[PDB]
C-alpha cells in the first residue's frame, strides 16, 4: 500500500558557528520518496570522528551497503525498516539514522500527524535547552554560564580537559552562581581514567550540585568508578543502541543517559530507549552527535514525549552550526523549545544548500 | 630515519570457494612505500556485513579518514602508528588493520627478519589448521569432520543454526568418532539466545568433547548464560579490540578466544591481546574474518609466537577463495603450517591481480 521507491544521499558542509574547535562538520542528508511521492527527511552529522566510532565517510558508505535491501518496504512500519538495516549491516547507528528518521517524516505525512504524536503523544510541557560551555580559564566558564543564564536557558553542560586540578578550579567556578531552577551536567568526553576521576572528585568543595558525564572512556572503568563515589552518573558515548541501555541496567551503572538521535540509530530506537529509561526510572536528554535544522527536528519530536520529570534538556545541535538547511517552526523562545504542531517532522528542507544528490538507490 | 611517503589502496573480488554462502568477499588490500622505496602489505576481508559491525565500503571509507594523518610517520613504531590511527578515527580495527599489517611487513624488511621474530620469535613448533564445518544435515556434517580428519587436520569448527533440538543432533553426530588428539569447538556465531543455549546444552548426551564459541549476540547474554553453565566458552564476536579482553578478563567471561588479525585491529593489537591472553592462561586461536595470502601471511607470523599450549589452531582463510592474491611458503603439509623465514611477512603480491589502486594517498 506504501512503499519506498527512492532513497537520495545529500552532502552539506556546516560551518561551526564557533569558528574553530580544539581537540566545518560535514552533514549527511537523506531523503526518502514513496512510491505514491510522499517525501521524507533524516540527517546523520557526526562530530568529527574522534567523538565515536562514526565519521562522514562511514555513514554515507553505511548507507550505500544497506539502501539497496530496503527498496520496496513499507516505511511506515518503522520497526520493520530496522529489522531490515540489522539484517544487512550491524551496527552503524549512525549510518541507519538518516533513513529511520526519514520513514518517520514520512509515517507523519502519510496520516497527517506530527511524529511526537506518532511516538506516544505530545506532552503539555516546553523543553528546556542545554548550553554548551566549552573548556577554558575558570572566570571565562563562569562569566559564559553567566551569560547563558540571562538568556534563559535551565540547563548547562560543563566541559572539562581530564587535568584534575584545573577541571576542579573550572567545576568550582562554572557552578559558583547555580541556581535551584537549573540543571548542571559536567561533562568529560571520557577523557578520565578511574585515577583521575578519584582524583578530581576529591578534590572538589562540598556544595556543588551536578550529574558527572561520560567519566571514562570504557565500560570497565566507568564501572570502576561508579563502585568509588557517589556522585549521578550519565552515560553519553558508550550508550549506544537500546541493548546497551539493557546493558546499563544489568550492570545499576549510571542515572541516566544523554540520548543523542545519531548515536542511538534513529527514532525509531530512540523510543525503543526512552520506553527503557523511562520503565526504570533513568533521566534522559536528547541531543545530538551534531546537526542542522533536520537533526534538530528529530531532537525536539522525541524529547515532546518524555515526561518534563525524566527530561533533562535538550541539545539545539543547529546552534553549532551557520548553515540552514531547512524552515521549521520550534517555538524557540529565552532557552526553551516546543516540537512542530504540522504533519510529518515538520520541516521543508532547501534543496538549493543540499545540492544534488551525491548517490541514489 | 625512514617515514611513510604513501599508501595506495587496492581493491579485489575473492570468489568463494564454497560456491555460494547461505545466512564473493570484497578484499581490501594496502601497499605502504617509505620514503626510502620499501613497501609492505597489508589486507582487510570482511565476512560480509552481517558476522560484526564491519563491510568492505566501510573498510575504506576508514582508511580513507585516517592515511593523510599517517603521511610522514615512522611505519617502525607500529604502536606510535596505532595511537596515530585511534587519534584519527575511534574503533574501526577494520579499517586500520590493512594499515598496521603493512607497517609489519615493512618492518621486517628494514632489518631481515620475519614478523613473527620481531613479535617476539618464532616457535618451535608447527601450527595446525583448523575445519570449517558448515550447517547441515547430521550425518553430512558427520562425513565432512571425517573428510578433514582424514587429511591431518586436528581441530574442527563446528557450526550450528541455532535451533536446538537439531543442533544437538548435530553436534552429537559431527563429535561421534572424535579423537584425543583432536579439538573440537561448536561455533553459534552468536545466534543463540540465552534460552535456546541453556535448551542446547541441556539436550546433549553425555561424553561430548568441545568448547562453545560465541553463544549469544551480546556481552549481557553471554555472561547470564556463563553463570548457568560450565562449559568452556570462546568469545569471538565479542572479542575486539585490547580494552574488551581485559573486558573479558574483569568479568571472568570466558576461557580463551578466537583473534581474528582484521578483527583485533593488525598484528600490533594482535600482539598487545596476544600478552594479556597469555600472561592470564586464556587460549587463542589465530584467525582472520575472511581473506587471501595476505591475510594469511599475518595469521601465521602472530600464532607462530604462541606458546603451543596455549594455541587453539589458526584458520588457512585464503582457503574460503579461489584466487590467489601472493605467493608465500607457508610450509603447509597435512593440516599444519608454520610461518616463513623470509624478511617481512614473507609474501610477494601479484600486481596483476590487484589492478590498479582505487584509492592514493
Ligand atoms: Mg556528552
Ligand atoms: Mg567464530
Amino acid at each position: 500500500d506504501l512503499k519506498i521507491a527512492r532513497i537520495d544521499v545529500f552532502q552539506v558542509d556546516l560551518p561551526y558557528s564557533g569558528g574553530v574547535y580544539y581537540l566545518s562538520f560535514d552533514a549527511t542528508i537523506v531523503r526518502i520518496t514513496t512510491d505514491t511521492g510522499i517525501e521524507g527527511w533524516g540527517e546523520s552529522t557526526p562530530f568529527g570522528s574522534n567523538y565515536i566510532a562514526s565519521h562522514p565517510r562511514g555513514v554515507r558508505a553505511g548507507i550505500a551497503t544497506m539502501a539497496p535491501s530496503l527498496i520496496g518496504l513499507d516505511p511506515r512500519r518503522v520497526d520493520r525498516i530496522n529489522d531490515a538495516m540489522d539484517d544487512a549491516l550491524l551496527g552503524h547507528e549512525d549510518a541507519k539514522t538518516a533513513i529511520d528518521v526519514a520513514c518517520w517524516d514520512i509515517f507523519g505525512k502519510s496520516v497527517g500527524l506530527p511524529v511526537c504524536e506518532l511516538l506516544g503523544g505530545r506532552t503539555n510541557t516546553r523543553l528546556p535547552l542545554i548550553s554548551s560551555i566549552y573548556v577554558g580559564e575558570p572566570e571565562d566558564m563562569r562569566a559564559r554560564v553567566a551569560k547563558y543564564r540571562a538568556k534563559g536557558y535551565k540547563g548547562q553542560s560543563v566541559k572539562i580537559s581530564g587535568e584534575p586540578v584545573t577541571d576542579a578550579k573550572r567545576i568550582t567556578a562554572a557552578l559558583a552562581n547555580q541556581q535551584p531552577d537549573e540543571f548542571f551536567i559536567v561533562d568529560a568526553n571520557g577523557k578520565l581514567s578511574v585515577e583521575t576521576a578519584l582524583r578530581l572528585l576529591r578534590l572538589l568543595p562540598h556544595g556543588l550540585d551536578f550529574a558527572l558525564e561520560a567519566p571514562c572512556a570504557t565500560w570497565r572503568e566507568c564501572i570502576s568508578l561508579r563502585r568509588k563515589t557517589d556522585i549521578p552518573i550519565i552515560y553519553d558515548e558508550l550508550a549506544t543502541n537500546e541493548m546497551s541501555i539493557v546493558k546499563i541496567l544489568a550492570d545499576d551503572a549510571a542515572e541516566g543517559i544523554d540520548l543523542k538521535i545519531s548515536k542511538a540509530g534513529g527514532l525509531t530506537r530512540g523510543r525503543r530507549q526512552r520506553d527503557i529509561c523511562l520503565a526504570a526510572g533513568y533521566s534522559v536528554s536528547v541531543q545530538e552527535t551534531c546537526g542542522s535544522d533536520i537533526a534538530f527536528a528529530a531532537i525536539v519530536h522525541l524529547a515532546q514525549t518524555i515526561p518534563e520529570r525524566s527530561l533533562r534538556c535538550i541539545l539545539e545541535c543547529r546552534d553549532m552550526v551557520t548553515v540552514k538547511t531547512a524552515d521549521g517552526a520550534f517555538d524557540i523562545q529565552d532557552g526553551f523549545a516546543t516540537a512542530p504542531t504540522t504533519p510529518g517532522l515538520g520541516i521543508m528542507p532547501r534543496l538549493d544548500v543540499l545540492g544534488e544528490a551525491v548517490a541514489s538507490y
